[PDB]
């Protein structure tokens, strides 16, 4: 198992704009094309973002391209980060995806807001930092994702995707 792998159990793959959890307009593999109300507003995105006209519809290889180009930026934006990077640089593999994960959906500003659990994972308290990571709106809103990624935090192994 790997970033991607683990990323595509949890965005799944649509082409075709959908609406995510949330109710936001998004394409591919979790690639979010904007938070406004307007379909149009989504279609103008997208069409800049793969630089074609695409009436809304777009194929595999442009959803993997998109998907490739969001986890660089998700790491790369860890590693500029001020608040995460120490916690990337201290963890083992996995739970490295765990964290490339969260930022993936949540964004780095997000992320980096969970203060708290980030010193527990700095600090390896695994149990603590899972049982802290839970009492967030994120848990409440997508519980089974959310526990999947706990799970790989707790245990640092991909049992919760296999
Ligand atoms: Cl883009
Ligand atoms: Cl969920």
């Amino acid at each position: 198992m790997n970033i991607f792998e683990m990323l595509r159990i949890d965005e799944g793959l649509r082409l075709k704009i959908y609406k995510d959890t949330e109710g936001y307009y998004t394409i591919g593999i979790g690639h979010l094309l904007t938070k406004s109300p307007s379909l149009n507003a989504a279609k103008s995105e997208l069409d800049k973002a793969i630089g074609r006209n695409t009436n809304g519809v777009i194929n595999k290889d442009e959803a993997e391209k998109l998907f490739n180009q969001d986890v660089d930026a998700a790491v790369r934006g860890i590693l500029r980060n001020a608040k995460l990077k120490p916690v990337y640089d201290s963890l083992d593999a996995v739970r490295r995806a765990a964290l490339i994960n969260m930022v993936f959906q949540m964004g780095e500003t997000g992320v980096a807001g969970f203060t708290n659990s980030l010193r527990m994972l700095q600090q390896k308290r695994w149990d603590e930092a899972a049982v802290n990571l839970a009492k967030s709106r994120w848990y409440n809103q997508t519980p089974n994702r959310a526990k999947r990624v706990i799970t790989t935090f707790r245990t640092g192994t991909w049992d919760a995707y296999k």
